[PDB]
Protein backbone atom coordinates (compact mmCIF):
# COMPACT_ATOMS: atom_id res chain seq x y z
CA UNK A 1 0.00 0.00 0.00
CA UNK A 2 0.86 3.70 -0.46
CA UNK A 3 -0.27 6.99 0.73
CA UNK A 4 -1.27 9.48 -1.69
CA UNK A 5 -1.92 13.00 -0.89
CA UNK A 6 -5.35 14.82 0.07
CA UNK A 7 -6.61 17.96 1.23
CA UNK A 8 -9.32 18.46 4.47
CA UNK A 9 -12.87 19.85 2.81
CA UNK A 10 -15.01 19.42 5.73
CA UNK A 11 -14.98 17.10 8.74
CA UNK A 12 -18.46 15.24 8.63
CA UNK A 13 -18.59 12.55 11.35
CA UNK A 14 -16.24 9.78 13.19
CA UNK A 15 -15.75 7.80 10.34
CA UNK A 16 -16.29 9.77 7.02
CA UNK A 17 -14.86 13.41 6.20
CA UNK A 18 -14.84 14.83 3.00
CA UNK A 19 -11.47 15.73 1.23
CA UNK A 20 -9.94 16.93 -2.46
CA UNK A 21 -8.16 14.02 -3.93
CA UNK A 22 -6.59 14.09 -7.12
CA UNK A 23 -8.58 17.37 -7.34
CA UNK A 24 -11.91 16.46 -6.70
CA UNK A 25 -13.83 16.54 -3.31
CA UNK A 26 -14.93 13.36 -2.60
CA UNK A 27 -16.53 11.49 0.98
CA UNK A 28 -13.83 9.15 2.70
CA UNK A 29 -15.73 6.46 4.64
CA UNK A 30 -12.69 4.79 6.57
CA UNK A 31 -11.98 1.48 6.89
CA UNK A 32 -12.11 -1.64 9.05
CA UNK A 33 -13.55 0.81 11.92
CA UNK A 34 -17.15 1.83 12.81
CA UNK A 35 -18.36 5.14 14.90
CA UNK A 36 -21.39 5.70 16.57
CA UNK A 37 -23.71 7.72 14.62
CA UNK A 38 -23.76 11.96 16.30
CA UNK A 39 -27.00 10.48 17.96
CA UNK A 40 -25.97 7.60 19.38
CA UNK A 41 -23.62 7.38 22.83
CA UNK A 42 -20.17 8.78 22.21
CA UNK A 43 -21.06 9.89 18.64
CA UNK A 44 -20.59 13.47 19.58
CA UNK A 45 -17.19 12.46 20.90
CA UNK A 46 -15.97 10.47 18.02
CA UNK A 47 -16.87 13.24 15.31
CA UNK A 48 -15.12 15.67 18.12
CA UNK A 49 -12.11 13.41 17.82
CA UNK A 50 -11.84 13.14 14.67
CA UNK A 51 -12.58 16.40 13.55
CA UNK A 52 -9.83 17.52 15.74
CA UNK A 53 -7.65 15.25 13.98
CA UNK A 54 -8.11 16.25 10.10
CA UNK A 55 -8.17 19.74 11.16
CA UNK A 56 -5.07 19.96 12.54
CA UNK A 57 -2.95 18.43 10.53
CA UNK A 58 -0.65 20.13 7.90
CA UNK A 59 -1.06 17.04 6.03
CA UNK A 60 -3.23 14.54 5.29
CA UNK A 61 -2.75 11.21 3.46
CA UNK A 62 -4.81 8.40 1.54
CA UNK A 63 -3.38 5.44 1.12
CA UNK A 64 -6.42 2.80 -0.25
CA UNK A 65 -5.80 -1.21 0.15
CA UNK A 66 -6.18 -3.90 -2.70
CA UNK A 67 -9.61 -4.07 -2.91
CA UNK A 68 -12.87 -1.90 -3.80
CA UNK A 69 -12.03 1.88 -3.12
CA UNK A 70 -15.09 3.14 -3.62
CA UNK A 71 -18.37 1.66 -1.88
CA UNK A 72 -22.26 1.22 -2.76
CA UNK A 73 -22.88 5.03 -1.46
CA UNK A 74 -19.93 6.54 -3.81
CA UNK A 75 -17.62 7.42 -0.82
CA UNK A 76 -13.89 6.60 -1.00
CA UNK A 77 -12.71 3.49 1.19
CA UNK A 78 -9.57 4.49 2.51
CA UNK A 79 -7.16 4.39 5.60
CA UNK A 80 -6.72 8.39 6.25
CA UNK A 81 -3.76 9.38 7.59
CA UNK A 82 -2.90 13.30 9.75
CA UNK A 83 0.71 14.07 10.18
CA UNK A 84 1.61 9.99 9.97
CA UNK A 85 -0.84 9.14 12.40
CA UNK A 86 -3.90 6.52 10.93
CA UNK A 87 -7.10 8.19 11.71
CA UNK A 88 -8.61 4.73 11.94
CA UNK A 89 -6.29 3.60 14.42
CA UNK A 90 -6.58 6.41 16.38
CA UNK A 91 -10.05 6.18 16.85
CA UNK A 92 -9.56 2.55 17.72
CA UNK A 93 -6.99 3.43 20.32
CA UNK A 94 -9.44 5.90 22.03
CA UNK A 95 -12.63 3.55 22.26
CA UNK A 96 -13.70 5.67 19.82
CA UNK A 97 -14.28 3.17 16.92
CA UNK A 98 -15.23 -0.74 16.93
CA UNK A 99 -13.20 -2.87 14.59
CA UNK A 100 -15.87 -3.57 12.01
CA UNK A 101 -16.50 -3.84 8.37
CA UNK A 102 -13.96 -6.18 7.49
CA UNK A 103 -14.23 -7.18 4.04
CA UNK A 104 -12.16 -10.00 2.13
CA UNK A 105 -9.33 -8.13 -0.03
CA UNK A 106 -9.68 -4.92 1.91
CA UNK A 107 -8.22 -5.47 5.34
CA UNK A 108 -4.73 -5.06 4.75
CA UNK A 109 -4.91 -3.55 8.38
CA UNK A 110 -6.88 -5.48 10.61
CA UNK A 111 -4.85 -6.89 12.80
CA UNK A 112 -3.22 -4.01 13.62
CA UNK A 113 -6.19 -2.54 14.50
CA UNK A 114 -7.30 -5.42 16.59
CA UNK A 115 -4.33 -5.22 18.57
CA UNK A 116 -5.53 -1.52 19.30
CA UNK A 117 -8.95 -2.68 19.93
CA UNK A 118 -7.47 -5.32 22.44
CA UNK A 119 -5.73 -2.43 24.26
CA UNK A 120 -8.49 -0.25 24.24
CA UNK A 121 -10.59 -2.63 25.85
CA UNK A 122 -8.65 -3.16 28.47
CA UNK A 123 -8.37 0.27 29.28
CA UNK A 124 -12.00 -0.10 29.35
CA UNK A 125 -12.23 3.30 27.83
CA UNK A 126 -15.35 5.12 26.45
CA UNK A 127 -17.32 2.55 23.85
CA UNK A 128 -15.64 -0.02 26.20
CA UNK A 129 -16.11 1.53 29.95
C1 LIG B 1 -16.71 0.55 5.94
C2 LIG B 1 -17.48 0.02 4.77
C3 LIG B 1 -18.84 0.16 4.73
N1 LIG B 1 -19.58 -0.30 3.70
C4 LIG B 1 -21.04 -0.23 3.66
C5 LIG B 1 -21.62 -1.39 4.48
C6 LIG B 1 -22.80 -0.81 5.15
O1 LIG B 1 -23.96 -0.94 4.27
P1 LIG B 1 -25.43 -0.65 4.82
O2 LIG B 1 -25.60 0.86 4.56
O3 LIG B 1 -26.24 -1.36 3.80
O4 LIG B 1 -25.58 -1.13 6.19
C7 LIG B 1 -22.46 0.68 5.28
C8 LIG B 1 -21.97 1.05 6.66
O5 LIG B 1 -21.40 2.36 6.68
P2 LIG B 1 -21.81 3.39 7.83
O6 LIG B 1 -21.33 2.84 9.13
O7 LIG B 1 -21.12 4.64 7.43
O8 LIG B 1 -23.32 3.41 7.81
O9 LIG B 1 -21.47 0.93 4.31
C9 LIG B 1 -18.90 -1.01 2.66
O10 LIG B 1 -19.63 -1.46 1.76
N2 LIG B 1 -17.61 -1.16 2.65
C10 LIG B 1 -16.85 -0.72 3.69
O11 LIG B 1 -15.65 -0.91 3.74
CA1 LIG C 1 -20.79 4.70 11.62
Amino acid sequence: LHKEPATLIKAIDGDTVKLMYKGQPMTFRLLLVDTPEFNEKYGPEASAFTKKMVENAKKIEVEFDKGQRTDKYGRGLAYIYADGKMVNEALVEQGLAKVAYVYKGNNTHEQLLRKAEAQAKKEKLNIWS
